[PDB]
């Protein structure tokens, strides 16, 4: 590859996702990723970084599978491409479809394919209120959702989340959403009692059901874990008082699995660790470990008996709905996870292993405080311990400090806000895990000068 | 393949896109496509069908290449995904975009990427409406478009759409979206001269324009074709009167490629043809013929001006924004484009024999228009020779008769309203044309007594 030409290339003819195109012209263009293996990327200058975000929190049985591109080239020559649109389908969706059901359980019996998560949640968006039309309640019409809350960059994806810097571009959110407390101890609860906090964020949702008006409500939708939000991990008991607050009112409960699903909290899916029942889910991002373009909507069998029984077009569907070669890749990418179980590794050795190494950073001058569960976590930056204290006092200004030191010394995390946030694959060795942790040391004890000096 | 276990496992856990899942249990589960070479697929039980309508409006370059399942593998091999979220980006997507660059011309200079082609309208419905902030104009905020448009299946796509019946789903359009017109004039303008009937098109969008207010509308959308809605090929003027339109009014101009995309119209971009020059076009489906999930929208220099001079994130994107296995395929499909003349032999050849053949069917005793464009046409039903009436005095009712016959008699074409309908691979020989108009004239034939019995 000539790195250079790319680059430029970069800048002339691309425009990189959720950027800032001023800042990427000022580093001369995008940097390039040339290659991959195992939980190691590498770039245009020979830099191996280890990847602690999994790609964008989804490579997660590791790069360098090619069980997965021969699965791709061999659909690929039997059948590349055909439509679910006219009374058709193809093998690799319906296979797909039964898998990911026996991995849903409960009463989530079928499967809506997309491409993105975000596609996932307009079909969310769309199935709810026709779902509510076919019941005879077509009052309900309103989702709640929660600040901070990340749901796609679709116009309904973006409205769908709580992000006002995102809402803005676009005028969003769409009518028919309302946004909530999110469960964030750390920032928003410091020093409550987690269950009277907790209590307080369920008390938050049946305080906007009663505002809008409870025959007027279609569904809560949520992230187990919210991932873009900055891995926020919400209080015990909070799922079940959700679930419970649905069912009070007879609301759909939504949950966004697309960070959270397929091994990452150390289940096949985030809410079968708290053990509720939704009635939809979105999946996305693990489902195919990135390797193809792939999405879907778990449909509880309640909503399918609406649509078998009264009829009529549910008129909403992609073109790539069910594509094959992505549908096979899925499959192939979960039967990796079965054979190699690397759900039950994540809920048994890599997440345990994950929260005693982020632990030992407890003791560091700059760490407010680590959390983690399963193989997602994050690390809180503050400037007086035992506080939440930002540096500055102005949120988003150390995260990317450290963030940029990490990547300078070879691994890949996130800072969102000022908070040093991991994802790494599912294949992650606890010598890997050491790695990283040693990283984020080593990076926090160089950024501490530079912090001070603020 | 178990095809009777396959249809079990369909109805059990798959809901197919944009079907009644009624009618899909009561046929016992989803047409099982297994593999196709060519211009055919075929199904479960056997049956060889010539695909009329290139999997879904895509398969421009057909079936059996064995070539895109090797850039594919190869690319996967060395890396699957990277996102371009984190400044980061890899070879395949920035090649892609140059080489979507040249085929664009005019001032389209970048790609903004995404999966769907619906995702791309989201992305055309936040870009421009960002721009206009940018451009210190934040009161353009309002799209319109025309009745019978087809712009996706998201949420933003159905409102940007004109299909009513899609609206209601979901509670659609949202805010900021108008409809006008559609130039159909074998419909809504049989028997006006052309260019009467074509100004009162254009005049419908400048009545809608003055009564919304011209400083609150940011752009014109539309198919150079419409698609879905039944090829509408619009009258001559038309595309240069419109954009006419807007640039006296200083809105953007956007086509919406999907189809057209691709050598559709015997050219690159279906604008190309009507010699206009949008500010955005979304494209996908051709792109990779549908090998692989991938889309694009095409923006203008002075629109990347913005983004680049004033900065600030634009916070928009997929996790597939940019997929690099998906990027090599649709690199190495325009590639084959290219080395086999696909664009020039629609202009040319295939082109002209499709309307020279369509043509044929004018003495039918059932056809009232035959009309196409490139590798696209659409055959219009009547109960009255030289009118529009159609049977029954109900549109749609003589359409699904014609169409089930054909597909029995081996073409899949699509019946939209009482419009027959094909979009074949741009690889059709002139022998396999003949086929499908055959087939067409065949099952108009049987469709005949039927119909006169309605
Ligand atoms: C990644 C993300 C999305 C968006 O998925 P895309 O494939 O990028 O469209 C939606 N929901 C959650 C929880 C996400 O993390
Ligand atoms: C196909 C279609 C779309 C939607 O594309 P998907 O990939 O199915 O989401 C958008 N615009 C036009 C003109 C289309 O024909």
């Amino acid at each position: 590859h000539d790195i250079a030409e790319l680059k430029r290339l970069d800048l002339a003819h691309h425009l990189p996702a959720q950027a800032d195109h001023k800042v990427i012209a000022e580093q001369g263009g995008s940097r390039i990723i040339t290659r991959a293996e195992g939980v190691y990327i590498h770039d245009g200058e020979g830099h191996q970084i280890l990847d602690g975000m999994a790609g964008l929190w989804c490579v997660n049985v590791g790069y360098g599978r090619e069980e997965l591109a021969k699965a791709a080239y061999d659909q690929m020559l039997e059948l590349p491409y055909y439509n679910t649109f006219f009374k058709t389908a193809t093998p690799p969706p319906i296979e797909l479809a039964a898998k990911i059901a026996q991995k849903m359980g409960g009463h989530l019996s079928h499967v809506f394919y997309n491409s993105s998560g975000s596609e996932a949640n307009d079909t969310v968006f769309r199935l709810v209120r026709h779902f509510w039309k076919l019941k005879g309640e077509p009052s309900r019409t309103v989702f709640i959702s929660r600040w901070n809350a990340y749901h796609g960059s679709t116009v309904a994806g973006v409205s769908l989340g709580g992000m006002k810097h995102m809402h803005k571009q676009g005028d969003l959110p769409i009518a028919g959403v309302e946004h909530v407390m999110q469960p964030y101890q750390f920032g928003d609860g410091f020093g409550e009692d987690p269950a009277a906090f907790r209590d307080r964020a369920v008390q938050a949702i049946e305080d906007k059901i009663l505002e809008v008006g409870p025959e007027n409500v279609a569904a809560f939708i949520g992230e187990p874990v919210q991932g873009a939000g900055g891995v926020i991990i919400p209080p015990d008991g909070y799922w079940p008082a959700v679930e419970a607050l649905c069912r009070k009112y007879g609301i759909l409960l939504v949950c966004d699995e697309v960070i959270c699903g397929f091994g990452r909290l150390g289940q096949w899916f985030g809410h079968q660790h708290y053990g509720i029942k939704p009635d939809l889910i979105a999946m996305a991002k693990g489902l195919s470990s990135g390797y193809l373009p792939i999405s879907a909507v778990g449909v509880a069998d309640h909503i399918v008996a609406e649509l078998r029984e009264k009829g009529g077009d549910f008129i909403h569907g992609f073109t790539y709905s069910g594509h094959p070669t992505a549908a096979a890749v899925a499959l192939k990418n979960i039967e990796i996870m079965e054979r190699e179980g690397l759900v039950e590794r994540t809920r048994d050795e890599t997440g345990p292993y994950l929260a005693q190494a982020l632990a030992s950073l407890n003791d560091h001058p700059l760490v407010g405080e680590v959390r983690s569960l399963g193989l997602i976590g994050a690390v809180e930056i503050v400037r007086e311990k035992g506080t939440n204290h930002r540096f500055l006092d102005k949120e988003g200004e150390a995260g990317p400090i450290v963030r940029d030191l990490c990547i300078k010394n070879g691994l890949m995390v996130r800072a969102i806000r000022d908070s040093i946030v991991c994802c790494p694959p599912l294949i992650i060795t606890k010598a890997q895990i050491d790695e990283l942790v040693g990283i984020i040391r080593k990076s926090l004890d160089e950024a501490e000068p530079v912090l001070r000096a603020l």
